[PDB]
């Protein structure tokens, strides 16, 4: 596993809280793009991982004139276009909803107004992994509807370990349990 390996002698070698908490949130960031590769191999759709929304509308309407609109350059982690509808989606691996709720928030407000706008049906999705149960939690009607089951085989226990030997050895340092 070399995105293992990368972060376990990231962990041997660092000293340092500042660098620490770069590598925690580089193994956050790592589960969470591991659990979007998995979901879509389980969905077989199209693995994508921050488009701009700029590129989102020119990729489902070529022929739209960006200038005409207020785009709200957001970067949502994925999107499916069927045809008839328009499915932004992004990832979460959390314990808990706030996360979803916070990009939940912002991509209705932000998104679903210009979509409106230029005429396109818009769905905001939020796909949200469990790490600790593998238990999967979504946001929006119409993905449910598409994707009734989403057979992932999920093993989050490697980006634990990782994360785990991390906080050990700074177990004692202050200056990281804060930035933590
Ligand atoms: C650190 C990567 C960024 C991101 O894509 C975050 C997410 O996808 C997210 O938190 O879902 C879990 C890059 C773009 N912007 C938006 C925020 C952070
Ligand atoms: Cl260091
Ligand atoms: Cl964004
Ligand atoms: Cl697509
Ligand atoms: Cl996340
Ligand atoms: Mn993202
Ligand atoms: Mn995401």
């Amino acid at each position: 596993d070399p995105m293992y390996e990368q972060f376990l002698q990231r962990i041997q070698a660092v000293r340092t809280a500042t660098v620490a908490k770069d590598i925690s949130a580089d193994i956050l960031e790592a589960r969470h793009d591991y659990f979007g590769r998995e979901l879509c191999r389980a969905l077989d759709i199209e693995y994508r991982n921050n488009v701009l929304l700029d590129e989102i509308i020119l990729d489902v309407y070529p022929g739209v004139n960006l200038m005409e609109y207020n785009v709200p350059h957001v970067t949502p982690d994925n999107y499916i276009w069927t045809g008839d509808m328009l499915l932004i989606l992004d990832y979460k691996v959390s314990v808990g909803h706030d996360s979803t709720e916070v990009t939940y928030k912002k991509y209705t407000t932000l998104i679903l107004p210009v979509m409106q706008e230029i005429g396109i049906n818009t769905e905001i999705c939020i796909i949200r992994a469990n790490p600790v149960t593998n238990q999967i939690s979504i946001v929006g009607e119409q993905f449910k509807r598409l994707f009734p089951t989403i057979p992932v085989e999920l093993n989050f226990a490697r980006f634990f370990e990782l994360r785990k030997m991390l906080l050990d050895k700074f177990a004692d340092d202050e200056e990281f349990l804060m930035m933590i």
